[PDB]
């Protein structure tokens, strides 16, 4: 649509109550914002911190109001620097991000390394700083995520720099990432946020159902039967949303047998 | 009830012009594609395949048509393998794959080689107790490894799938049954009226439920292919909605709530 | 394993508290079992069934002491009838639980409730049960696992008619199917899954836990991969070489490069 | 040669019977199909989709076509998008046609029209050439082959901002993504094109068809497997 | 003919070298791996793995081999698996297995157990005797097969019944591997090498080329590219074994630059 | 790492012994380097070069104290020209299977056959003189194996099927530009700059990369992938307690006993 529009202030509602290390905001024009709140810490997440995105997430899906989710993290330093140093329901948020049936689209200043640069890669978007630093650690600190942080991260940027960005754990900035398409656009530090935002609203413009149905396409290629799942499920909410769908629920009502031979057969 | 799904079928002829197979439709949405060469016992050759990816056209773009029944001509043989392409019954193959409408194998006789792997692609088959399955490529070279094997695994397994490609034996409806390969044996006087009773209960379904389901079940075979044919049917359901036409007319979206 | 140990009473405790449409109760020597407790309704899940049975199955989860999930209905008549769509996280929710989860099925599986039991992953039944879908016969369908995976249980041509007719199947055809791993007499139901349970007690939970992920693995494409190498993470951390990293410079220098 | 591949053109016209599309072929084996509706940007309707399956239909059982082209009319457009989805049987066709085909892309390749070079095996871009989805700003989506198979040509990550915002792509953005082979400027469009047809024409047409099929095995399953085993099929009937 | 599948076989030995296993070849193209450590109920040690690998390996470059038996001496057991008393080289018997071009048959009489038992299922066929017994152990002494052993067991017997074998660890006899399509038959003790070696002949009448692709391509719905990396090794094979397959040699041969254009252009 | 330990000199030790077509040495460090020595034919493999390369190959795997292997041509004129005027499928299920990284380290002609078996190593050194392409269908020919699929995974379905449907030839910027090599570096400094990648690549955790390794062909090798990543699961589990309690249980003569160790979630 138009610049006007897009470039609009931001008004933020806060939601972070009962919340320790993460902010939860929300705008009146259906955008959710998680920030990952541990500045000190490079924004490190510890278990504490995973359970509160859960939640935040869980609200976020659930909020008819919300059509797009923002994760980031607190400052211009880093948006998360990998799990605390200092046991694994990340798993569950990971999840909790594929499955999410509203785009989710990580706004990555500084550093998304670790743990947090998986974090970035499942979300749908990645839009980066002009600051941003990439990359994995695992190796480096015996560890590793070989399962959407690998092969998914194939699907991302090709299986030669999925095998470099993990085999030797370099950190890459945010000129690298865009080359090798690891992230979808860079901008400058200061217009971040001004810049994410309108991609949330383009994204907002367009049909929700569509956008649940692609994305759930998306995941389709990678995630066997549980990506039919997501897809197929989908397609039953859509079929209750027409006429023959509608006809079980309506004879039920009615007292009498479902008719089906009233409606037409496509080719 | 019996008294309905067993009651007399209408056929009308529909076979205008095809010199290999009959073609018949009743009137009840019943759609008979019949190889009619029961003298080389149902094999086909490539006319035979051509008129039969017409029929199977026909049917599914017939709006009272809505199962389609695959038989041959006879008791002796459904189809005993081939003999306007050389190889275009995989065209065929992937057709009935891709058909909106459920295809089911009505088997008297003879399911061998190219015949066999026919009655397999089909969704659903019923087969006489005088029914023969197996396959025959390797004993004179020739194969089928495409659905051919890997999709005969998904029926019987690999283990079975491995025995009944590398041997190359004659299985009797008993032993089709029991490893998975048909849905049911009946009597072979009785295999329309059974395979008509399948049809109907069928009939009495919502079309657009059993079309997303086959094009589910394909996708857990298909890849990218079988998605093509699940979010077809998607697309093809949003349209019918609101939501849908309200982008097509324009577009405010707001207006539709934005669910779990 | 000895008949008199797999046989022996079963002690269940309640914790159903704030659980409007389940019971949920847990053993002295770890199965959690989750009833669906709607019996007026042949135990058909609403929306309120499906969160308490997420919530039910979250606490299982996290419950050191728990090994083996029994899913079941209340009553001898229906285990589930189907519904009366967040009962797609709770599909989500069996299939990632690292732990067992059996559907100890009676009467009824039937629709959604035809699901539930074959995402469990095993079933014991009685010899009453009665097992079918029923969404083309009233306009809708189930087409994730409940149509996929099915077929990687009794095989493509017996998913297709099972879908595309609606019949129904006993407790024989079931079995012979392979829809179920075994057909108990009624009276017997409870007894049998217990031995069951037991018997996987026994076994190493870990051992479990990767073969459950890694036979989800040959389904769920990237998903399942998650799931097995997230084991493959934490089992790395119970090792040496995976403790150096956390213990200055890392050095693994001092681990083989094994072949 | 660079003379070679530069030669001239013999077209030989066999557009009999269509109002839609233009079907031409040449004496060195490139069956071109066009789509002819510059006044709606070559926008296709029911019947566009029905004739492009007879032209496709027919170069596909031609022994003397080897590689085909197609395209949009003029120099502004390709296709700006569109019973109603027979478009998908195209799309299925596209797919399985065991030779080379090749999108020739001036101006708009848009909404459908995007997924038809996509699933086209190569695509030639002009300069001006402009690309992207429209399906959820219009109320639609191709979650099939126009998702997943997009995601294997341009990466997760430009899959889903392309079809989540549905924005415009010129054709170095095209280019530098994966999407599209080459950018020429407009006026070398069909003699650029004709050249990599030529350098496919000089190559063995079974090798051809053998590796296409491979290549949609990684993406297609079984269907993949199917068009596999089915030249080696092919192969075991030209052995003894 | 029942004369011909039935005739007598003539055994020539070939295991000079071998401690853990005799190795056999008949006059007719039918050759014999047999694990030899009944005291031990034919678990494998390492040594036995690294000469099961030998014999295989020579059985599959050897022309006059059309065919291969895998089984154990005696008739108390085929193989019990790893050898408690004891690297993890049985992967690498089993992905040979998987891509030997010639089927492989396990023949079983009494124990196929743990990875005894995974060693049975590679096979593409196993003709069992009225003794045998089968299942895993893995869960009952703290250990898992989870790539063949697991998926490609779900491909026989499907998810339930997988599930069970794994998560209980029950043993099963003859009649209940056959009900759930773990065997291809059951047949008498005494009777155990006459009908294998049936099977084995009805299998050398077919053609070996056709026998490796069919292989390949059932392998092919279960490996992913590893699958059609065999079913592209036969199609290239294939291919050379044609005109315009042998063009491109003929034109290096007559020092001229490769011609295809007086190659039809099929359908 | 710092820049003075990964650009140390390499002291290579040679261990060729027996080997016709290939060389074959050791750094004390921890790489091995497999090199194709058949420059005259534009280091084309024929069979008993890759028979060598297979033994070179499972020597390497086998050593406990390399990390990293290296594949390379002899001189700068070409890396491998492809086969020679099938083997070589199980040379590259072997660089596929192996739980080291292997790096291709290419000077010159990478092509056909030789192109295939860049493609195949883990990541790929690119020196700025380096052509890379096939050349199958030119020649009657076709690699539809991991030759086609993989190579899409590399660098996308359009330019994998521009690559095999004509049989041009790429140089170095455009192998990088569609992701097909990781870096180009001028030609003096490859061994430099690819020894460099290798060291990186050995301060990290060999146990991590071989899962990793596994992992990512776990995306495209199916069950065979999924063997892989089990068999690593599984020897992971033997050295932790639970595991090791289950053969504890056998050499103390009891039952095993796992209640006591905790089920996590
Ligand atoms: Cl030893």
């Amino acid at each position: 649509p138009d610049e006007a529009m897009l470039y609009a202030p931001v008004e933020w509602h806060d939601c972070s109550e009962g919340f320790e290390d993460i902010r939860y905001e929300k705008s009146t024009d259906g955008i959710a914002k998680i920030t990952i709140n541990r500045p000190q810490v490079r924004n490190a997440f510890r278990p504490l911190t995973v359970k509160e995105m859960i939640q935040a997430l869980a609200d976020a899906r659930y909020d008819d109001n919300i059509g797009v989710i923002i994760l980031t993290g607190a400052g211009d330093k880093a948006f998360c620097s990998g799990g605390d140093q200092k046991h694994l329901n990340v798993l569950d948020f990971q999840r909790q991000i594929r499955t999410c049936p509203k785009p989710v689209v990580a706004m990555v200043a500084g550093y998304s390394i670790g743990g947090g640069h998986v974090l970035h890669m499942m979300c749908d978007l990645t839009i980066a700083a002009d600051n941003a630093i990439f990359g994995q650690t695992g190796p480096k600190v015996g560890s590793f995520d070989g399962g959407w942080g690998a092969s998914y991260m194939a699907r991302i940027v090709g299986q030669k720099k999925a095998r470099e960005i993990w085999f030797l754990c370099r950190q890459y900035d945010a000129k690298q990432a865009l080359d090798m398409g690891l992230v979808n656009t860079v901008v400058p530090l200061a217009d971040l946020e001004k810049e994410t935002v309108r991609w949330c609203r383009e994204m907002l413009q367009n049909s929700p159902m569509a956008l649940r149905c692609l994305k759930a396409a998306l995941n389709a290629d990678c995630d066997g039967q549980a990506g039919l799942q997501e897809l197929a499920g989908n397609a039953t909410m859509l079929f209750y949303m027409t006429e023959e769908g509608q006809e079980g629920r309506n004879a039920f009502n009615q007292k009498r047998q479902p008719d089906f031979s009233k409606f037409k057969r496509n080719p």
